[PDB]
């Protein structure tokens, strides 16, 4: 299935953006200014941070698929095939919600360095958002 | 199992109460001032619609595990058992995201009657927090 290997691709890259993402947030968290700007960014790291932590399940889980697709002759479990979509389509919304996070972030990150790497990341996002989603529709055969 | 019911009670008032602060920021993205303000509320909503699609399916999960402990005789299958752990630790953390919520609402939203509203549904999730969050503790039995 090149879908597994693309949906591979994506939840690593989303992996690796959070980590960026968290970076940048890390100095706004230890330095804000009064109560509400600092629970503002540490609740957007927090909620990335959860989502870090389904996407160390998910990946594995996609990985156990794409161990089986070149012999390509046993049909998933039906068991494993729902666990998964169910997974996907909750990582789904968790790409829509960091796009979103990424939009907010580029309303208060004004200076040059951290509007393009801001940007880098939401393309990234929603090439991905996109392709799981238009995928995930897809899959009612 | 009182578990159980308090389970259920915990997440039923948590699905009110998510309908009860979407009413409360209807008319806030309706009117907003601006695109970084309108997408900030817009989003905490879009959070919180999607923790209700997601309690529609652990309640009545919860709901099948009640249906059992009164002939009190046959232990849940272990598939069925770690589906519900699954969901009520990712509710736990939505949970803390409700809480995180309000109190970000707390700050925006001044006068006395949105006060007074945000502070009980803010009590409410904490104490079913804290239950939900030792409960599940306890649960490596
Ligand atoms: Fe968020
Ligand atoms: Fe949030």
């Amino acid at each position: 299935k090149e879908e597994l290997d693309a949906f591979h691709q994506i939840f690593t890259t989303t992996k690796e953006a959070i980590e960026r993402f968290m970076a940048m947030l890390t100095p706004v968290i230890e330095n804000a200014e009064d109560d509400h700007e600092r629970l503002y960014y540490h609740h957007i790291y927090e909620e990335e941070e959860q989502r870090l932590s389904r996407l160390d399940v998910l990946i594995p889980l996609i990985e156990k698929f794409q161990d089986e697709t070149d012999e390509g002759l046993f049909s998933p479990s039906n068991n494993a095939f729902n666990r998964l979509l169910q997974e996907l389509n909750l990582e789904k919304f968790g790409l829509h919600n960091f796009i979103e996070h990424v939009d907010l972030a580029l309303f208060s990150f004004t200076d040059e360095e951290r509007q393009t790497l801001l940007k880098e990341l939401r393309k990234d996002a929603y090439e991905g958002y996109q392709y799981v989603k238009e995928k995930l529709a897809e899959i009612n055969a």
